[PDB]
């Protein structure tokens, strides 16, 4: 397999504005099909990218920056990856809209997946409305990422390349002197399969498919052979010994990870999707499922010279392997320092995260399509099916989610962050049977790491996990899903229209 730790990690530069003003900052940013090289040993991989690079650029906003971009498609006519058409039903083979993740935005600037474009917008979705997204970025700071949101494509084209890492900096925490500038550093990380040839493998079926099954399939889940961080496969990065912020996001199409450091050293986790945690956690590990965020600390103050694998313990498909997947990146401390760490590692970050006006459950479940494949679906619903999420604005409302699955679902409900209220396990037979809902276990509070602000929450196998959110501040149509690509894409996504009475 590839050696690890042979290649520097790359730190996508911060994308510049076309045009700026105290008033309005204005991106444009192309999705390219570009060749890039993915480790020291593999030849160059072809791959879209926004503005031709993987990942795309970095965007740093204020918060409350009145923030446009242009997100424009200039890629193929047709994919380089296996388009399965009988999971959706003249239209463009390649549509693509991009998604802020996490951001607050009017819904046609939020990359609805019906909102897709094809080349030089010549063909547009049904609820397509405008070609420059507005993004008035009035939030909470957090680590946000953009990418492909299109219908029934999501996970070929995130896959292909279409990733990026979008910062919103609060001028309100600066006074905090958490580490900054160079000491601030986001972290993608993407699993894949690549060829000797360089070439991206995606599997076009599942394993030993019936003959039969439509050619390619769509396949229920995807583990990769090989982690990259932020393009790069099993990178190393040289750090100086002294704190350092990392933006921690998981890019990847099903890959949930489990952090640690092979020192048995600790983070300090500062933040989670929604922005900073009320206060610091010290950690030893943590879980990270598709589209999860954490915002940490590590002091590599007292590991000068050291070399520190950042592991993970989590299986995909199978146990973790220790020469591959078990890894993740590595850090060098081995970088003078430029000056004095004058940052800090605070305990209190930010202030604590109303009437119920709706509590609404909702199941995870699915049935079985004419080739007998697994379709997973929220309420047994087809994303096509009439809303049935519909919210008033400025109204708080609790989730309850029940998971009667063999598996973790990562539950995205864009626009909005929420509170993480408790997880009860349940008897799964039981509700399969009858539908009645019985408790096998108290209710348990969330960890500290999902105290404060989540928009991507873990609904664990044989739980019912309860989410509570203030829906706004705009009113229309957006979206709740899974964020495992492949059980997004059939059919795991729901219309979330939010409603102004
Ligand atoms: O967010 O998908
Ligand atoms: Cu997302
Ligand atoms: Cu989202
Ligand atoms: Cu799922
Ligand atoms: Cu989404």
């Amino acid at each position: 397999t590839l050696e690890k730790f042979v290649d520097a990690l790359p730190i996508p530069d911060t994308l510049k504005p076309v045009q700026q003003s105290k008033e309005k900052t204005y991106y444009e940013v192309t999705m390219e099909e570009c060749t890039h090289q993915l480790h020291r040993d593999l030849p160059p991989t072809r791959l879209w990218g926004y503005n031709g690079l993987f990942p795309g650029p970095t965007i740093e906003v204020k918060r409350n920056e009145n923030v446009y971009v242009k997100w424009m498609n200039n890629l193929p006519s047709t994919h380089f990856l296996p388009i399965d058409h009988t999971i959706h039903h003249e239209e463009p083979e390649v549509k693509t809209v991009v998604h802020l993740h996490g951001g607050v935005t009017p819904d046609d600037s939020a990359g609805y997946p019906e909102a897709w474009f094809s080349k030089d917008f010549e063909q547009t979705g049904p609820y397509f409305k405008r070609e420059v997204y507005h993004y008035p970025n009035q939030q909470r700071g957090a680590i946000l990422w953009y990418h492909d949101h299109a219908m029934a494509l999501t996970r070929l084209n995130v896959y292909a390349g279409l990733v990026g890492a979008y910062i919103i900096h609060d001028p309100k925490e600066k006074r905090l002197k958490l580490p900054s500038d160079e000491y601030d550093v986001p972290l993608l990380i993407t699993d894949r399969t690549i060829n000797e040839d360089g070439s991206l493998f995606y599997p076009s079926a599942p394993e030993n498919p019936s003959p039969s099954l439509p050619n390619p399939s769509i396949v229920p889940a995807f583990c990769g052979e090989t982690i990259l961080v932020n393009g790069k496969v099993w990178p190393y990065l040289e750090v100086e010994p002294r704190k350092y912020r990392f933006r921690v996001i998981n890019a990847s199409n099903t890959r949930t990870y489990n952090l640690s450091l092979d020192n048995g050293g600790d983070f300090i986790q500062i933040g989670s999707d929604g922005g900073l945690l009320p206060r610091s956690v010290k950690l030893n590990s943590f879980s990270l499922a598709p589209a999860e965020r954490y915002d940490i600390i590590i002091d590599f103050t007292a590991y000068e010279g050291e070399s520190i694998i950042l592991a993970n313990s989590a299986g995909c498909g199978g146990d973790v392997n220790p020469e591959t997947d078990a890894n993740i990146m590595q850090f060098r401390v081995t970088k003078p320092l430029a000056q004095k760490d004058e940052s800090r590692k605070p305990k209190y970050l930010a202030s604590y995260p109303e009437r119920i006006q709706n509590i609404r459950t909702l199941k995870l479940a699915g049935t079985q399509d004419e080739y007998g494949r697994p379709v997973l679906l929220l309420n047994n619903k087809r994303w096509h099916d009439p809303v049935t999420e519909t919210p008033k604005v400025g109204t708080t409302e609790i989730w309850s989610i029940i998971n009667p699955t063999r598996g973790t679902h990562p539950i995205h409900l864009h626009l909005v962050s929420f509170r993480v209220l408790d997880r009860r396990p349940f008897d799964i037979a039981r509700y399969q049977e009858s539908g009645e809902l019985s408790y096998t276990g108290p209710a348990v509070p969330p960890p500290p790491s999902e105290k404060g602000w989540k928009d991507t929450i873990q609904a664990h196998a044989g739980e019912v996990l309860r989410i509570a959110a203030t829906f706004g501040p705009y009113s229309g149509r957006y979206v709740w899903h899974c964020h495992i690509l492949e059980h997004e894409d059939y059919d795991m996504m729901r219309p979330m229209d939010i409603t102004d009475p």
